[PDB]
């Protein structure tokens, strides 16, 4: 279960997708925070997840509501996700920072 | 241990029934956040978790007490329930959005 | 490791005692959140538990401080603890309300 | 696997805490829980302390919270576990502060 | 998995660099707590962290944003990163405190 450090940016339409490598080995993506960069306006932000759902189907989850002056960063304890998921801001024009761990399986 | 994304939205008169099928493998429950939608009043909003407890006897639970402009988000680390569970608002409009994971085993 | 979902509300009068019975297995309660009840004050909640400590004695313990327009709810991330347990407002007039896990051997 | 007893202590200005081991085999563990406000503590900051041996081999202090009772009364460490020997302490605040965790032993 | 406690402070002008230095074992840093020492100003405070990513190229990622005002202390309930790690504030001047495990196998 070695792991490495993972990260992205959100905007309003800055998506980011998770992707399955052409490896052999199992990935997951275990969330730990999401923040609000210095640039964001106090607004409502909104941060949302789609993957794969028990039978089969796309599922959009929300992560996590933040707000500049009453909760700046949601701490998730470690989310695990399989591969493929967006993360996406549904709403608020961010940016919004992700951070997490990547883990892998040789 | 195999693991795909959950999620819910609860409203004032919209719960949401976990259920699991006539599978063979086990099945739980693994709630992350419970955090405020971008429309929701600024009134309290408490949500409830109604499962077996050990007695045999269902009892219902309150799993956070959330409020727009103090805390619009709250982090559960990874809450697991055993399969039934309903989860409803007691109080407040929502909408009320719950994501996590659904973990099965064999 | 079974587990059940375990809950209780707390008020001024109103201790908790967790409990067990002629059992043969290893019990725990999993502590996960303290909230504010909708009928709760906008006065200081403290939440306290009682078990034993490792030198055998009873042991009072402080799980959260909560307020209503401050911290309604406190997030305890599966705080494990032997029974007997009791669980009281150490002040504040409630109601209170705990949820975790009901763990068995 | 191993087993666990509740822990609890209070912190003042004047008043830390050391954590005891004894003349035993059990390799002991502290896992720390939560840290709050008591109900007379007044409303300035507060910052918990934690003390213990770092990897290479000397003291380190460290800073577990900061809290305030009107900002964030309560903060919650998930199971911070730390080896003994340790001591917790108030850098600064008057308090009380409350600690909560597990004491955890096994062998 | 042999546990040491970790900490660090970090100001606009003073970051903090992990690196065991090369034994034959692994060693971890898992983060705890990002809080803000008595000092600070009441401006935001952005801390982030740099390592390698699964393509072994570095990535930086923001691990924490801090108020004074408004939240003072972030959890981060065990976040593990293996070394080297840089540790830096990103905006604001501290200080800023980190806690956490120095874990080796
Ligand atoms: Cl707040």
């Amino acid at each position: 279960p070695q792991n490495y450090l993972f990260g992205c940016e959100l905007k309003a339409d800055k998506d980011y997708h998770f992707k399955v490598d052409n490896d052999e080995n199992e990935h997951q993506l275990s969330l730990r925070t999401v923040s609000l960069g210095a640039g964001a306006k106090d607004e409502l932000h909104i941060v949302e997840a789609e993957a794969m759902n028990y039978e089969g189907s796309p599922i959009k989850v929300t992560l996590a509501t933040l707000k500049m002056s009453v909760q700046p960063t949601v701490s998730l304890g470690g989310f695990e996700i399989t591969p493929p998921v967006v993360l996406r801001l549904k709403c608020g024009s961010g940016p919004v920072h992700i951070s997490g761990q990547h883990l892998v399986a040789v």
